[PDB]
């Protein structure tokens, strides 16, 4: 009875519960519980155990040490339809029964700011669901099995973990980590691997196009070729710093055909006007094509290469599918067709020259914290 639904989240907060000024927080499936048949997912309602015969005392002690007992699950079986909330609150509740401690138990039922390894469910936790006592991220701790350790990081343990959202959502919010093993078993630190991409690096700072000797705009016509990922932020730089200044944007998720897009050059460059090509442009013979109309006009042409990795325009895609309810996803499929066709833009296809355009941080502190969490498992 004491569970609150939220939107895309649900909270539990036991007969007991203190507020407290730090925490040792947990996932569910996998670090307190397991199935008892062996399945990655429990055959019914009453599938479950608690994972060791350890955790209990465990809990217990921190209970006494003045911890306050969370859990951080991601259930977004729930928000896909797969499992009814009603049904995993029930579960919850008759785990939390056997484990004989007060916890408070957030669940991330859908994608996005909640589900880990965004911190979502930290800062409700934090902001919202302690009685606004601050707490200690450095005194507190987290616990779980998704720690993308290596396959074979123990006997039996032949395939590595399925994911590395539990040690993320650590890394994300500064938590001291630990798996459940580590955790209760004092095993030893076993070897893990995280994403290469870490939206840690992601600089606001830094020059907006290289080199920086050179320049953005030219006062005479030209055509700019773009190339870039999808999801790269390609359109949002071209309106925010060409289109702006007076060019013509061509783009073809607009237009529909690469015949309605190289007329509207050719058009712009009659009308004594500065034209931007606003697509992947994956490779030479796409290209090449908006080189000739800049060829035919007398005008110079120029490269706007977008330096964004797929990892990059891929965490750019869940950034804005998080904040913006309109963007459409641009699906990985897509991304590694890009990838499978590209080829580097050369001095030698005919550019004036080759600006290359980093990928920086796009904007609100709160949102800019959130660009740089790690946001897949
Ligand atoms: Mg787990």
């Amino acid at each position: 009875l004491g569970w609150e639904s939220l939107k895309k989240l649900l909270v539990f907060t036991a007969s007991g519960v203190k507020p407290q000024g730090k925490v040792a927080a947990f996932a569910l499936d996998g670090t307190l519980i397991t199935t008892r048949s062996g399945k990655v997912f429990p055959t019914s309602p009453s599938d479950w155990r608690i994972l060791y015969p350890e955790i209990p005392k465990k809990l217990q002690e921190l209970a006494a040490e003045g911890y306050k007992l969370v859990i951080f699950t991601n259930q977004m079986g729930i928000g896909r339809g797969k499992l009814p909330a009603e049904v995993f609150k029930g579960k919850v509740e008759a785990v939390l029964e056997k484990l004989g401690v007060p916890f408070q138990v957030l669940v991330a039922t859908h994608a996005g700011l909640n589900r880990k390894p965004v911190s979502g469910m930290w800062d409700h936790l934090q902001e919202q669901a302690n009685e606004g006592i601050p707490i200690s991220v450095e005194d507190s701790v987290f616990v779980g099995d998704a720690a993308g350790r290596l396959a074979n990081w123990a006997p039996g343990r032949k395939k590595k973990d399925f994911s590395c959202a539990d040690r993320l959502f650590a890394l994300n919010v500064g938590l001291p980590f630990a798996t459940p093993e580590e955790f209760f078993l004092k095993w030893p630190a076993a070897r893990f691997e995280l994403p290469a991409f870490d939206p840690r690096t992601i600089s606001s700072a830094g020059p907006l196009y290289l080199p920086e000797s050179s320049s953005l705009l030219s006062p005479n016509p030209e055509v700019v070729v773009a190339v870039g990922f999808p999801g790269a932020g390609k359109s949002t730089f071209i309106q925010e710093h060409l289109v702006s200044a007076g060019y013509v944007h061509v783009n073809r998720d607009t237009l529909g055909s690469w015949q309605r897009c190289v007329s509207s050059c050719q058009a712009a460059l009659r009308q004594g006007k500065r034209v931007v090509i606003d697509n992947t442009n994956p490779d030479v013979p796409s290209r090449a094509r908006y080189i000739q109309c800049a060829k035919d006009a007398g005008v110079p042409c120029r490269c706007f290469n977008f330096c964004a990795t797929i990892e990059q325009a891929r965490h750019n895609n869940r950034f804005r599918e998080m904040t913006d309810p309109s963007h459409a996803p641009v699906s990985d499929m897509v991304m590694f067709s890009y990838r499978k066709q590209f080829e580097p833009p050369t001095l030698a296809e005919g550019f004036l020259e080759i600006l290359e355009i980093p990928f920086r941080l796009q904007l609100d502190p709160a949102l800019q914290r959130l660009y740089r969490q790690f946001s897949e498992g």
